[PDB]
């Protein structure tokens, strides 16, 4: 896949030839540049995952001082960051977010039962 | 009034002493990280690292309003709390609150 000029993190090189690449600290996916990069001194831990440029964080749905515990249910996404809609109907998805719904219920934030 | 004791030299013919990239003085050496921009901090976090934000000590959440388990102290919850169970740490330093008749640094003594 090529790369969008417009696309997030995306640089010109100023070689000749000024193709399109991603800005320093970010790698290609699909047509932006947009997974971080962590490497040498900043290398993520286990159980760790990289969100900004030399930048970790415990992995989606851990927290804690060796991301060994479990996000309560109303967070998810790395050190629990981020807010689950569906809570207490239903549980997000540690990564992704995306609603599981507890059995009797439905809809987009498992708002509605049967 | 700098001390060169994450202190820097400017690239100016100067020479004189800076803060280093991402960090700001608060007396005689810079350890004040920043945090600024789209990377300001919100309510209830703190900057802890240069263009990094966490939830405030012994708290963690997306809007830093739960509490750390008691194995944990400091922000985020990244520090462990060793007196864990015999004992509570103190949520910014770590300093243990031992149990009734319990003693020693990580409250070990029975």
């Amino acid at each position: 896949s090529e790369l969008d000029p417009k696309g997030q993190h995306v640089c010109v090189a100023s070689s000749p030839s000024a193709e399109l690449q991603c800005c320093a600290g970010w790698r290609q996916k699909d047509q932006e540049c947009t997974i971080p990069i962590c490497e040498g001194p900043d290398a993520c831990q286990k159980d760790e995952v990289c969100v900004k440029p030399g930048l970790c964080r415990c992995k989606p749905g851990f927290f804690g001082a060796h991301c060994s515990s479990r996000c309560p249910g109303q967070y998810w996404g790395p050190d629990c960051r981020e807010s689950c809609p569906c809570h207490p109907h239903g549980q997000c998805e540690p990564a992704t977010g995306a609603c599981q719904c507890q059995a009797d219920r439905w809809g987009a934030r498992c708002e509605f039962p049967s």
